[PDB]
C-alpha cells in the first residue's frame, strides 16, 4: 500500500519523508502487521529499539507467526527488558540522592504539594492558577470570578492528600476497598457529596472505553485489592506497581467521577509507602497520558509504566535541583 | 423576699417598677414558688393568661401542692387550652386563603420563588453565616463563588439547596413512613459539602450545647429509632399538624444527633412535616435567634408550648407574608 512509498523512500532518505508515509499507513490501517513490522525496523535505525519492539508487538498480536516480526521480537524483547529494569535503577538512584537528605528541601515540598493539586485538578479543564489554589487553602476564602465546584474540587484535593498523608501512608496491613472509598470520600465530597465514597450505579463511555457495567464494578475491584495485597504486586518495582495500579483503576473506572484522581493519589500511596516522593503528572502532558492509556486498552501496559517512570525522574530531578 | 418589695409595689401600681422587682427575685431563684404565683396573678391584671399559666404551672413542678398555685391554675388550665386551640384555627383559615389560590398563579410563583431563598438565607443567618440574600441568590443561580466570603459558608447554602430540592421531591409526595434513613439522607446534602466525612452519620463524641448534655453519642441511635417511631404514631398523626412539626422540631433539637446542622435538619423536618399536612414551608427568621433559645431554654426546663407557640407564630407570619405579598403582585404584575 502506502508502505511501498515509504520503504523506497526510506533508501535514499528523506526519512522525515520516509516516516510521514509510514505514520499515513499507519492511519489508513493502525492494524496493517507489514508496516509495523518495516516500521519498527525503520525505528532501530534511528537507535529507537523501544518504539522499533512497540511496533514488533504490535505487528505479533495481529500476525502471531509472522517472520519478519518473529525474529526481531525475539531479538528486542529482552534488549528492552533490560534497557526498562536499567531505566528503573537509575531512577533509584536520584532517589537515595533525596533520601539521603533541611532549609530548601522543606520549601521544594511545599512548593510542590500546591503544585501537585493545580496539576491533578487542571489536566481536565480546571482553571484555578496555582496562585488562586494556595489562596483557597490557606485563605479558606473563596476566589472571585472562579466556579464553586472548582474551587471544592481543590478542598478535596487536599482532604484526601492530608488523610492519606496522615492515616495511610504510614499504617500496616492491607489496602482496602474501604481505603479507597474514604479517598474518593473526600476527593469528591465537597463537590457531590451523594457520590462521594460509592461506586458507579450507571454505565458510561469513557473516550474510545466502555468499563466494567456498575453491576460487575464491585468484583473487580475486589479482584484489584487482591491484587494490591499480593505478593506478584509487591515483587514488581514500586514505580511499575504504582502504575498497573494507577491504570487497572482507571480501566475499572468504579465512580461516575473523580477516578483519575483516586488513581493519581493511590499511584502516590503506593509510591511513598516504598519511599518515593509524590510524583505529578503535568497538565501539559493529557496528550500524551491519553495516548498510553490508550496503548495500554489496545494491548501493552509498557509505555504507560514508562510514562509514569519519566514522571517519577522529572519529580527526583526537581527535587534535587535544590542542591 | 424581693417579692414583698414587688407585691406592695405592685399595690399603688408602679407596675413597671413592680416587673423589675419580680424579674429580679426570678433571677436570684427562678425556683421561687411565691415569687411565680405573685407573678403569675401580676400577669393576669395585664391581660396575660399564657404568661400566668407559666408562672403556675412552673410553681407547681417544684411545689405540687402549693394552694394559691393551683386555685389559679385549675381556672387557667383549661383556659388555655382553649386559646391555643384557637390560634390554630385561625391559622388554618390563613392556609385555607394561601391553598385557595389557583397555584399556576403569576404572582405566587414570584412569592414562592422569593420565599425560597429568603428561607436559605434565614436558616443560615440565624448561626452567624454572613451572606446576603443578593449573594445566597447568586451562588444558586449562577454556581459561581462569592467574592470575600468563606467557602463553608457558601457550602452551608449549596447544602440546604440540595436538601430542600432532595425532600420537595423525594419525601414530600412519598407515602409512607419516615424513615432514619431519609433524616441521614437530608443531614448529608445539609453538611456533605461543608463536612464530607460527618455529613449521614450521627455524633461519635459527646458535646455541651449552650447549657444542654444531649444523650450520648452511644444512646443517639436508640433515641433515633424512639424519634422515628413517635413521628409515624397515630398519637403523633392526631396532634395538630403545627403542634407536631413544632414537637418534631424540638425532639431532634434535643437528641442532637449530629455534630453540626441539627438545627437546620430540624427546621427541613419540621418543614417536611408541615408540607405534608399540606402547609407553606415557614422560616424562623435570624432577628428571632435570641426568641427562639429563649422558648428551647424553657422546653428543657419543662413547658414545651412556648416553642410550640413560638412555631405557630413563625406559621402565621409565614402565611400573612405571602398572602400580602401575593395581594401586592397581583395588582403590579401583568
Ligand atoms: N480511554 C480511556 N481508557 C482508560 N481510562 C481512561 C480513558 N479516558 C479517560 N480515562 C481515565 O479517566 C480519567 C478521567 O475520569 P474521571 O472519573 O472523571 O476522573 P477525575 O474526575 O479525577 O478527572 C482520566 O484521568 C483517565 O485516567
Ligand atoms: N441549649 C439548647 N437546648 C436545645 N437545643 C439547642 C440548644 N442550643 C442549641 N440548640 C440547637 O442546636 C442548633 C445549633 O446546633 P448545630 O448542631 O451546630 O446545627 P446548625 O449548625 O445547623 O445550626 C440550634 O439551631 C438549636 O436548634
Ligand atoms: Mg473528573
Ligand atoms: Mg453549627
Amino acid at each position: 500500500a502506502a508502505l511501498n512509498q515509504a520503504l523506497e523512500m526510506k533508501r535514499q532518505g528523506k526519512r522525515e519523508k520516509a516516516q510521514k508515509l509510514f505514520m499515513h499507513a499507519l492511519k489508513m490501517d493502525p492494524d496493517f502487521v507489514d508496516a509495523l513490522t518495516e516500521f519498527g525496523i525503520f525505528s532501530e535505525e534511528d537507535k529507537d529499539i523501544i518504539q522499533a519492539d512497540y511496533l514488533y508487538t504490535r505487528a505479533l498480536t495481529i500476525s502471531p507467526y509472522h517472520e519478519k516480526a518473529l525474529v526481531n521480537r525475539d531479538r528486542t524483547l529482552p534488549l528492552v527488558e533490560e534497557i526498562d529494569q536499567r531505566y528503573f535503577s537509575i531512577i533509584d538512584s536520584k532517589v537515595k540522592k533525596v533520601m539521603s537528605i533541611n532549609s530548601a528541601l522543606r520549601r521544594v515540598m511545599e512548593e510542590t504539594y500546591y503544585h501537585h493539586i493545580y496539576h491533578t485538578v487542571a489536566i481536565e479543564g480546571n482553571t484555578l492558577t496555582l496562585s488562586e489554589i494556595r489562596h483557597i487553602l490557606e485563605t479558606r476564602y473563596a476566589v472571585p470570578g472562579k466556579s464553586l465546584e472548582e474551587q471544592n474540587e481543590v478542598i478535596g484535593m487536599h482532604a484526601a492528600m492530608k488523610y492519606i498523608n496522615t492515616t495511610l501512608v504510614s499504617r500496616i496491613g492491607s489496602v482496602t476497598i474501604s481505603d479507597v472509598l474514604e479517598i474518593h470520600r473526600r476527593v469528591l465530597g465537597y463537590v457531590d457529596p451523594v457520590e462521594a465514597g460509592r461506586f458507579r450505579t450507571t454505565q458510561v463511555l469513557v473516550g474510545h472505553h466502555i468499563p466494567p457495567h456498575p453491576q460487575d464494578v464491585e468484583k473487580q475491584m475486589q479482584e484489584f485489592v487482591q491484587w494490591l495485597n499480593s505478593e506478584e504486586a509487591m515483587n514488581l518495582h514500586p514505580v511499575e506497581f504504582a502504575a498497573l495500579a494507577h491504570y487497572k483503576l482507571v480501566y475499572i473506572h468504579p465512580f461516575i467521577d473523580g477516578n483519575g484522581r483516586t488513581s493519581r493519589l493511590l499511584m502516590n500511596l503506593i509510591l511513598m509507602q516504598a519511599g518515593y516522593p509524590p510524583i505529578t503528572i503535568r497538565k501539559e502532558q493529557r496528550s500524551d497520558y491519553y495516548h498510553v492509556l490508550e496503548a495500554a486498552n489496545e494491548g501493552d501496559v509498557r509505555p504507560f509504566i514508562r510514562f509514569i517512570a519519566k514522571c517519577t525522574e522529572t519529580t527526583l530531578d526537581t527535587l534535587l535541583f535544590a542542591t
